[PDB]
């Protein structure tokens, strides 16, 4: 009934009134590339850094099965596909979404969406949680709160899937193109604190050709942060 | 993100841009009760009389997985649940559909929908094909042709799933109720011909408690037509 016109992402869509986690279902089940798993609510939503993700009714909670298997080097860029897709959709609704390296989208420094990519071999699961009309925790915001009015959840879904399909098809061809899009939509030029094995502060200058965050410490030392067990905090 | 509020039918929905047959997929895949399989188009759609069923873009092509298992002979009643559900949905859109025993819905004697039930395995698959905005064969009709305007396919889907869930939940408790609903919406009191071996003609009087079509031949003989391979023609 949906009439999706995408090439890969959205070939099939599995909808649930309720699910434990779309990412877990997608990782576990035998699914074709491009299949989207979406649920009205998640009872056990998962975030990055082993944090839980509140997923009440009203938000967009989905996961997409991908099997890019490009050069091992240009693979860790899948997270950016999700973040950029969300930013483009937000702009379509006139909301100023900006990317917080490596996987968050903020509006006025408040979290409106998060991306969780999980991969085991050939299969890559791209999870995206976007606050639309749902209530949110402190430190977060939603499309409804930003616009001051309810937004048709299905319209957001259609827009996002369309953007993601386009970004993904181009990523298979030109893997580095996404980096330019991230750079143009990422919060940079401000001081940040990097939390990992210890911590350090500096100016988030840009992302390099591998998607690493480039930080300039006050001493002038340049650090390159790799996506992984590391978090970013704005000062 | 569809936000369905049904109890059983529609707890999960699997959408396909293209599929061979929603009934075939439902039969050969492990799916929980209430799962709805829907596709924009079918490349190998089929009907009751082991015939082909045109399933172009624009129509509503779906299958529902059921596992009622009421006393075992309220089986032909499942087909009736599908037919009545369609009739109720059509009424919501200002269209008067009537049932042609045992699985077709006609509008002014032109076919607008067909129901195909298959109990293969121990699961029962309820398939429904409804002409909405798609081109239709000569002699048939569609919601678009009846209303003179395009009808939002998802609105039809939501309406039908809602009606079917209600009808099914009641069927599980009061299996006999569907019979009077069928009788009140079925084409009766007209002459028909039963094709095939031992063909005969008569007046279609009503359906009995087993869902059999009761025919009064001109001789006064009363025959009971069982639901299955049977082919009926209006005279
Ligand atoms: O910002 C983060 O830390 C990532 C959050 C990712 C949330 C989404 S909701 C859809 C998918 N299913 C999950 O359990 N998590 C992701
Ligand atoms: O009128 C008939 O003889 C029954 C037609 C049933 C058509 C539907 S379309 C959804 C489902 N998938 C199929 O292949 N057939 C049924």
């Amino acid at each position: 009934m949906l009439g999706l016109k995408t090439s890969i992402i959205g070939r099939r869509v599995i909808y649930f009134q309720e699910i434990t986690s779309t990412n877990e279902f997608a990782k576990t089940s035998y699914l074709e590339e491009g299949t989207v798993i979406v649920a009205d609510k998640q009872t056990m939503g998962h975030g990055r850094l082993n944090r839980k993700w509140e997923s009440p009714e009203g938000g967009l909670w989905l996961s997409i099965v991908l099997s890019p298997k490009v050069p091992q080097k240009d693979l860790p860029k899948i997270v950016f596909l999700g973040a950029v897709g969300v930013v483009e959709t937000l702009k379509e609704f006139s909301i100023d979404g900006r990317i917080k390296w490596p996987n968050d989208v903020l509006v006025n420094y408040k979290k409106i969406a998060g991306v969780l990519v999980e991969g085991k071999g050939d299969k890559i699961v791209l999870g995206i949680g976007l606050n639309v009309n749902n209530k949110v925790p402190n430190g977060a915001t939603s499309m409804k709160l930003e616009l001051g009015s309810e937004v048709p959840l299905l319209s957001v879904f259609r827009s996002l899937i369309t953007n993601l399909d386009r970004l993904y098809l181009n990523f298979l061809k030109n893997p580095m193109d996404i980096l330019n899009l991230v750079r143009d939509n990422m919060i940079l030029g401000v001081r940040v604190k990097i939390l990992g094995d210890g911590s350090f502060e500096g100016i988030a200058e840009d992302i390099d050709d591998f998607g690493r965050l480039i930080i300039r410490l006050d001493s002038g030392e340049v650090k390159k942060v790799i996506y992984g067990d590391v978090s970013l905090r704005f000062l």
